[PDB]
């Protein structure tokens, strides 16, 4: 609420990682290293985002990703489809748009419902090369599901800000090339603390 | 051009990667740390971001920096400020600009006038803890200064894409902690690439 901006401000910024791969051109660097070809990236233009949960964090995130021309399209099970079209949203049912994503950021609480929504099952039905997002609640995103997206390439990369368990004990996932990471920094700006 | 975009959304990129230290935060959790209170970061919404150079690239940077509630300045020697503002804006000479921004990102030609547009003479005008982005050319901001700057505090961060020599041949800027670089990524997507 007081900390919508600050989630919907690092979530978008996570997409932008993803796309440039930045995290990871940075340790290149202070390396010593310069390699270009490695770090060949993708345009956000004309892409489609799949925003899954409607309130106000998910709203804030769409608003700033069409302005970069992408296409928003997400669910919500209790925000109205005349709400969603509101701020540019297109809802589907989830079924219509795993195929469609280039990327997918989760905007959800953690419910029996919601643990998983990304699981191996739902992985199947994306796009190949798809990138996620989570800076919602750790456990949304299946993280056995998603280290076996990310090792046959179903998915190319995600950026994570929550674990199913922090500080995560389980570090192939972290440890990936294509994986970005913060410790749960989401709500961690001075504005968002100071009201 | 064909490459605007890919440039454009690099910087944004870039300035919410300085704003929450993504790619800081990415390298501590990979080396098994989990350190919240070291990447506290700041809000966009409300800053404000300062634009050298209001051609095609730096338009772009400010129509997607004001879905995020940044205020745009900036300064262009050619472009009229109601020219200028019709894309959001504010024109004023640049000693008005350099007290005035949170952040700074340049989208100029390397030429005598930009050589060292950023110096110890405009860092020293700034705002304290000013965060500055260079992904057009190597040598507009100049690299001793720089580094003084992220010494003293009077520059809390950058980000670079571009550097005076290429490889960076001086590694003292590139190891900064609040420095995050890439090997001149600006262009590297597969659609600037492919026509
Ligand atoms: C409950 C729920 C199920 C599926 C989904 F995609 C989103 C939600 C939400 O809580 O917003
Ligand atoms: C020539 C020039 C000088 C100062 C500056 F801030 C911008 C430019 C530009 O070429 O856009």
């Amino acid at each position: 609420n007081g900390n919508s901006l600050s989630a919907a401000e690092l979530t978008c910024g996570m997409i932008m990682c993803l796309a440039r791969q930045i995290p990871q051109a940075t340790a290149s660097m202070k390396d010593g290293k310069w390699e270009r070809k490695k770090f060949m990236g993708t345009e956000l233009n004309g892409k489609t985002l799949g925003i899954l949960g409607l309130g106000r964090i998910g709203r804030e995130v769409a608003t700033r990703m069409q302005s970069f021309g992408m296409k928003t399209i997400g669910y919500d099970p209790i925000i109205s489809p005349e709400v969603s079209a509101s701020f540019g949203v297109q809802q589907l049912p989830l079924e219509e748009i795993w195929p469609l994503c280039d990327f997918i950021t989760v905007h959800t609480p953690l419910l029996p419902s919601t643990t998983g929504l990304l699981n191996d099952n739902t992985f199947a039905q994306c796009k190949k090369g798809v990138r996620v997002v989570n800076c919602a609640r750790g456990g949304i995103v299946d993280e056995g599901a998603l280290l076996r997206a990310l090792q046959s390439g179903q998915c190319a990369g995600a950026a994570l800000d929550v674990f199913t368990e922090e500080p995560p004990r389980d570090r192939a996932l972290v440890d990936h090339e294509n994986v970005i990471s913060c410790p749960h920094l989401g709500a961690s700006t001075k504005e968002a603390q100071s009201r």
